[PDB]
């Protein structure tokens, strides 16, 4: 139905519970070779790496799932179907601090290191083949309820405006709590815009983005926290894809570090996190079939584009 990367989201001919069973089979088919990937991916990186306690352990819960999954029987019928949906849980829950773990196990191994470039490659594939299946998992768990605009994780006519003001309103929080005052964010372009898209991939995006426009902006307003400049957002809206340009009156990213902020763990840093937004964000983006680029004025600000394909078909 609506493809992404290699992976499908069903759009359930609802019924006889019917479409349920022909998903979780599909489910069924599709998380332990997935799995199965990543844990190859374990079992190549440097033994040094793979020594660590902490990645030891990611690489155990790997295992783990690859099992309970592939021990679970084929799915027959709705009594199956919903007892897979209790593994599936069980599953996303037990993985829920998998990139927090990650980082801090790699943080350390680099005194170590090897290939420069061996890490990124490995954090970017399985940071965004976990997303690609808590996509497909999240997808037939919602299967089951029914939320007005939704087929699933599937939002039938998504207003980028609401979706971005939800995340603004979220960031100026944590931004607030930190600083005593954030900056207002104004939103123009296709403002009205509503298209049927996922939200999932924003809901990442969107707040890492604005946590790193409004600290920089607080951070080179020092003299006047009562006064900052707005971050502006801008929404463009076509039948290709969707673009989300975020500008910040905020000094921009300096020369000197313009090529390690895409890097994982580097940081210029508690709100902010621990380095990965960005390449994380990035992976995510070009995951998806978009992409996130930066456009530095140093002394000046920041603007970041993040693009995404839609669906399957243009769009207004
Ligand atoms: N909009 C921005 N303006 C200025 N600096 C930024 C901006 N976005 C990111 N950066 C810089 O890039 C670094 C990397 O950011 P990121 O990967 O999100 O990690 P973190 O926020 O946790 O440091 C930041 O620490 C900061 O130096
Ligand atoms: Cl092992
Ligand atoms: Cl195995
Ligand atoms: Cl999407
Ligand atoms: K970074
Ligand atoms: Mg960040
Ligand atoms: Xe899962
Ligand atoms: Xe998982």
């Amino acid at each position: 139905v609506r493809l992404t990367p290699t992976m499908m989201l069903y759009s359930g001919r609802s019924q006889d519970g019917s479409h349920l069973l022909k998903s979780g089979r599909y489910l069924q088919q599709e998380l332990p070779v997935r799995i199965a990937h990543r844990i190859k991916g374990f079992r190549s990186l440097p033994f040094i790496i793979g020594c660590n306690p902490t990645i030891l352990h990611v690489h155990e819960l790997y295992i783990r799932a690859f099992q309970k999954l592939t021990d679970f029987p084929p799915i027959k019928d709705q009594a199956d179907e919903a007892q897979y949906c209790q593994l599936v849980r069980q599953l996303l829950d037990d993985h829920k601090d998998v990139v927090t773990l990650l980082a801090e196990g790699l943080r350390e191994s680099r005194k170590h290191i090897e290939d420069e470039k061996l890490v990124r490659y490995f954090l970017d594939k399985t940071l965004t083949s976990r997303l690609g299946i808590r996509m497909l998992a999240t997808h037939h768990l919602a299967l089951h309820e029914d939320k007005p605009d939704f087929v699933g994780i599937i939002c039938t006519r998504l207003s980028p405006k609401k979706i971005i003001e939800k995340w603004v309103d979220f960031a100026r929080r944590l931004c607030e709590h930190k600083y005593g005052n954030a900056p207002r964010v104004r939103i123009n372009g296709h403002v009205a815009a509503r298209f049927p898209f996922i939200p999932m991939p924003l809901d990442y995006i969107l707040p890492e983005l604005l946590k790193n426009a409004m600290r920089a902006t607080m951070e080179s307003h020092l003299d006047t926290p009562y006064n900052v400049p707005d971050v502006v957002i801008t929404i463009a809206n076509n039948d290709v894809d969707l673009i989300i340009r975020i500008s910040d009156r905020g000094g921009g990213i300096a020369h000197k570090d313009l090529d390690r902020v895409m890097d994982y763990h580097f940081t210029t840093a508690p709100m902010h996190g621990f380095g990965f937004g960005l390449p994380t964000s990035r992976a995510y983006a070009e995951y998806l079939g978009g992409s996130l680029q930066l456009q530095s004025l140093q002394g000046i600000g920041t603007d970041v584009y993040l693009r995404l394909r839609h669906i399957d078909g243009r769009e207004e």
